[PDB]
């Protein structure tokens, strides 16, 4: 991949993933867009045969994953941290959409490591975790049905990171 | 739900889907982006979360032609081909063209089989092919993920009309 070096600095950080299959689907979503650096923070169960199975040709991304107990460890060394969250009117945070997150991530990663942080199936990220992010990224969606599956959220965000990369080419 | 009428003319057409779970995930991907209009072309088996309505209301047809009937724009997922060259779109341009055409007439966005995609004869029924730019070492997205990307670009194009 001619994107390998530009994108190897961009970490995809999954916080306390409940279903190991989702770890695998994430690894595949990542690798198809050229992202290869996966960090798992305190996963309920470590990657297993199901995670390897859903990773398909991206089982190397699972294999090479960093597994750490705390979020701080996954963020150490990163200059730019973006977490998935809807906007808040009462504890406002600076907001990105996937497209702007892609642009910003690629611009930053030319210099220094970036973390794109995703939370737990259903529950998401906690307030304590969200407060360690520089920006929150929200995916504009059907107001009737507005929550994407974990791996689908990663697939969108990774897609926009490759698109931003491609623009630099 | 303000997108519902601008996007109801966009058909998501799955050809010979072999995994009923993919059918579900596609429905979810669609619905989160406002797409509701699902067409299943000879699914291996008939359909067996919160987007169950998209599955219940699906149009189950035996031929691709039926799923394409009435459509002024048909886009199918494929890589570019050197030997069967076809006019190519990326997801972003596909989303712009789809939303523009859908204000007025039906559009079909066609996804092939797991792993192997669409036949050349199926591909020749499309006006454009859409290639999702990807890692050349590993370029094949899961069916539901391909739908998710294409549906996301469709909503982004719709949002730009607001």
């Amino acid at each position: 991949d001619p994107a390998l070096r530009a994108l190897q600095n961009i970490r995809i950080v999954l916080v306390e993933t409940s279903h190991t299959g989702n770890m695998g689907s994430v690894a595949r979503a990542m690798k198809t867009m050229g992202l290869t650096n996966l960090w798992l923070v305190n996963p309920l169960v470590k990657p297993d045969s199901q995670a390897i199975a859903l990773a398909a040709g991206a089982s190397d991304v699972i294999g090479n994953a960093h597994i750490v107990d705390t979020l701080d460890e996954a963020l150490a060394g990163c200059s730019l941290v973006v977490g998935t969250s809807a906007r808040s009117r009462t504890l406002p945070w600076p907001m990105l959409d996937p497209r702007e997150c892609g642009l910003k991530s690629v611009a930053e990663a030319a210099n220094t490591p970036v973390a794109l942080v995703f939370g737990r199936e259903r529950v998401g990220l906690t307030n304590e975790e969200l407060q360690k992010c520089h920006y929150h990224v929200a995916i504009a969606a059907n107001p009737e049905y507005s929550s994407l599956n974990l791996a689908m959220a990663v697939q969108v965000i990774a897609y926009e990171v490759r698109m931003a990369w491609l623009a630099t080419q």
